[PDB]
């Protein structure tokens, strides 16, 4: 287990992280953690490792890009004095390119995404025990679908930043890809982004694996 | 796995089971499955065994005792033609005795409990592939608390019904008792019955273990 | 115009048709017609051909397959004594196969689809002035995406039913496919089914073209 | 087509423009454009000219007179840096004269309307590619009805300003008048101002014609 | 006064009458009487003639034509055993012809109007103390506006039915016409039908005059 | 008629005046005037004297005493530049003495009521054409009921102030007393303060009489 | 105590009794008992005599007269098999006479009141352990107020029915009259019927006294 | 009676005190006092001692610890100029230790509780006539249940502070303990903190006893 008792683990990202979490505090109660992978991660850890006295805070915000992360970083990350910070961002940075193709101001293109994401990592790195970088994902098994293709380029950036900064790394796309061998995307998410419970469980599983709790087939 | 692809797994019980499931159908989306252990079970199995193509229905109803199960059994169980039926009932049968001590008609005493549960199991067993009997529970580590002691007695009934009928069996009390070595009950459930996400995870993990998916530390 | 003054045009289908139409009557105001392509058709015809005194009824119901159409056909179509009946059904018949792959009873497979649609058209044809068969559609430009491929197969059914019965015919897929040369699907519909105003305009424009009002560039 | 790809087209006016648009931004989504002629214009352009990558913003506000326009001009027009600005105002300036005849402070009489409207045009003109002036209208075919009479005087002012300032011009009254040869006003608008879908389609058609997309009978 | 103490006065009609009255009973409080001319009549009579102990029931229903009155007459009039019945119907009978010109089944043409109203009056007359026939109205001072002209024709029917049956008679059109010498219709009713408090006062004052309480200037 | 065309008449007081009026403006619409005597007064004047082009504003506020009036006087009276001001206050000043007998800070005793009311009158008097002072009232026919007794002392103060300052005067208590010869108070107001429509009509009648519109029996 | 452990005490009456009790059952929680004197009685007995294991049901319904009690007596009293029945009815029987003086069919005059109450008591007496008749009341200290005088007459009926049938008897008027030596009615109930918590306490204290729990000063 | 007429008694604490009271004032109405023991205390005093003209204010706030009390003390206690202050705090200070065991910042441990509580007492003591210190409580009869054990240590501190500062003292735990000889905790409070009406009555009784109104068995 990478995380120890008494440590504070903070999650940040977009709607996939948010999942209705309590604003602004994002702690004090699972209600407060929202109803997706963050809550699942906390619940699974309490069920299986109840002696691991970790404090968890959810600072996800629906709609956010990496630009939006940067704008709130000081208040929502640095000021919370976390020990561990998990980041999952990029879905919107990409999505907007595809759903609002002519609203170019809402697009965060790859060079800016990369640099800004790296900046957040390295502002945080000296202040914390560790960082977990989770890739964005798109629930689409065709690697040539334009938005899945773009997404994978963003995810490859995340992986490079993780390696460069010695952060922990979760490839959320690979976790989905395995299930997409079996299920059509709609079975997980109508819009290929916001998943069912099962999709949140895919996320929670992938996260937990990287912090040293690996849920496998019997 | 005990359960196979193409098989229909139907959960029945009280609020622990219900968790806001869609009425009457209790199927067709996880929204429809509610927000507790049933959904968690379905989601964990989809995340980890997506090729296990089980169809799941949630027939939980808040407040029910086994007397209420009997009254709706034909419509809500038999007529659904399930392959596997999971029963978790007894919390209310017990609780009423302690929260409304003088309203004896709302109590389901051990004789009624045993005879009705037994009868439901024997009636159902020839019509289905299998039955999973889950014990009621009370989130209270003191075995001499009166309601805990009672609940343990109802759980003994369940265990013996399952042994006799060769049903699968989940000891939910023992699942909570392990966590209660660490946590005071209010950390899981203010009222000792309705738990947080973590409590629902305890339940899902105990269910899954008995059907052959065992989640363990490491 | 194919349709004349004083004639009753009745639209039937799923949510694409429904769009929040007034239940049960589906007539007596545009509020009553809902907020999608049916209303747009009625409004464009009133704006451009106000002397075409058509009466329009919207009998769309969200979620329906052709199996549901059959169950309500006497009350919602025959008993309304329409002059023209417009049918757009198949999206759900298909989608269920992909979003709920294991709930086979919610699937309407090609044999059921063809036989039921065919039967409805032949039963209705002698009772009315004319029938307009609109294909289902899937807003996805990759012909090899599994659900798109399926949907194209259901559309082939529609096209052949219409040829055989001398019904009018709208190829809604081809209408979307032209736009999909330019736009990624999420620009029209996050879930590839339920579109923006622009998607409803695509639909209304294809409908109108087939009844003899062709909107073209310049 | 007067408008080019990558250009920003901004609509301003009263409730007829507003139609429930998102405040304050009025962009990002059709929901955000509201449910009337502005949304229709955007939808028709996307359906028929999807390669015309125009960005559209709706700054309509229910209740507004030309006075109200002037009070918000800098924030809601100039600061948005539009390429094209469409204006439709005057309905309320007139209406109040008739519905609140003794509340004279709410009345905007013709000399002030003219001068203030011209001022807005010529403050904007050097900053934009072009301007589209849409007349007010009143859905009343009797040219001697007092409020229709007044309205026409306002519309004649708009036309003079358009000619004087070399703005594009839409005579919304003429567009209604054509349909009023056939329909009584109540068929379009109970209150002779806020129309049905069809009335919004009349507006959208008239607008589109002037920017070079002319929808005609087949 | 035409009406005496201890007598039951029942009002029936459309929305003008209804004004949000309590359903089904329409009695037992003014809340129950709604917020328009019925309530105003009752309140003025209580304020000025408190010893006139009349009991008043409001059976207005929004949207009704005389065809709807007939369908409910036994339950909502006869079975209430009133002493006096006040009828104001025809606005919708007319309006539909103009707002939904092509939905001819919603129209109640003069032949149906006259025969049904006449029949209701003659059936009712032997069972009650008296009948008060109030004309429909249209708040429009131009006698040549088509809907006004129609409405005047329906009012002629009412007037002649009342003469023949020796019913009391209120000319609501003439009551509005006097005010329309001063005010444009929108000052009383944007849609020319549903008026402000002032319009309801016009109505109450005309009703009261015919039952022998005349409110006059000075 | 004391009031002339083009003049502004402003009403101020407590809930009896307020009656749900629009805050803060209290004008622009009858909705905005609320649903009691103020609206009735405006409606009766429009119905009978539509050429009297008066502008009316309702600044009543539920719960107010004369202290509360004084605290808002400058904004809600003086700044509105009325021509005529009507005041009805004192019900709460008295009521509190009786319903909250030990919360003495909420009580406004007679010497303070008198002086403060006079102060408001004489601050306004030089600024306006005239003032109408309406007595408080209590809908109770027993002159020895403690709260009716107190009320009458307040009303006698109002009358003295009116005489001293040459203001117009409405004795609302006398208007109620006449009807209380016939009806028990509950028939008008359960709580002997907030009346039915009829009670509001009693008020409106009494007000109108004093400004020169006297509604009498035929 | 007059009532014993294991006995079912059922309260029936109007809104004073109802106080928002759960419909239809009126039992199973205090929420279910409503928020007035019934709940207070149950709570005081539980606080002070917790070993008195009484089961309490609230069958109050707002608005009821004794005529309404009769209509529901079989279902809401007899079929509940109570041991003790507490009746408090007459407020509405009286009040209607004064608040709706002309709606004589809503009045329950003394002859109907006495005969119906008497009949209910005699029918019920052989089926139960005991009956407690509580007088209606009117919170008004002037014995010559008309409605108070009436109410006192109905209370005399109750007192004499109870004497004759050897029922227990609570004089609620006398309980209020003692407090009314100090407090004006509006301090307890603006409408003289529906009281504050203090009024419900007066009621509970009078009930309790008659069943042998007397709360006294010191 | 320790408290005299004309004195102001102020209650402060957590949810048990709060019970939905009006914010911020917490006075003016029982609605405003909330629906628990504070309201009961006021009601019982008004019912039995209506001449005791005490003014009562409820400043309870749900969730509060002694830290939270200290943060609002000046505004919510000192500024209100009470004559008597009742304090009941500590439930949350303890609870958090048990329900959120790893969120240590939310815990108020005993040495801080003691000192801070004493500080509030002695800041208030010179300013008031007297102080009533009510112990926290936990509705659990097992003195060795960890949270009941902790609670009792807090209550013993309260008692020591009361003795040291010559404050009045209510042992709320002892009052519950007596009833817990008979009832299981769930019969009073599912969560062992927020009780039924009966539990609030236990509290009100215990409070009243200490101020000299002792409610005993007959
Ligand atoms: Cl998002
Ligand atoms: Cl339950
Ligand atoms: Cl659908
Ligand atoms: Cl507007
Ligand atoms: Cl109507
Ligand atoms: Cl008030
Ligand atoms: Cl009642
Ligand atoms: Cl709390």
């Amino acid at each position: 287990m990478k995380i120890g008792s008494g440590e504070k683990l903070l999650f940040i990202g977009d709607s996939i992280t948010d999942c209705g979490r309590a604003r602004p505090e994002g702690e004090g109660s699972f209600g407060a953690l929202g109803t997706g992978y963050v809550a699942y991660v906390v619940g699974l850890l309490q069920a299986v490792y109840p002696e691991l006295g970790i404090r968890v805070v959810n600072k996800g915000i629906s709609g956010n890009t990496v630009r939006d992360l940067k704008a709130r970083w000081e208040e929502d990350v640095i000021a919370q004095k976390p020990d561990w910070v998990s980041i999952m961002i990029g879905i919107n940075d990409v999505w907007r390119q595809y759903d609002l193709p002519f609203m170019k101001e809402k697009h965060v293109y790859l060079d800016e995404y990369e640099a800004t994401l790296r900046s957040l990592v390295l502002e945080t790195k000296p202040l914390v025990k560790g960082i977990i970088l989770m890739t964005p994902f798109y629930i689409e098994g065709n690697e040539q679908d334009p938005m899945r293709r773009t997404m994978d380029q963003y995810g490859r950036v995340v992986k490079q930043i993780a390696e460069e900064t010695n952060s922990l790394f979760v490839d959320t796309q690979a976790a989905f890809n395995e299930v997409l061998k079996t299920l059509y995307p709609a079975a997980l998410a109508w819009d290929r982004v916001h998943p069912s419970v099962a999709g949140h469980m895919i996320l929670a599983r992938a996260f937990l694996r990287e912090i040293g709790f690996e849920i496998v087939r019997s």
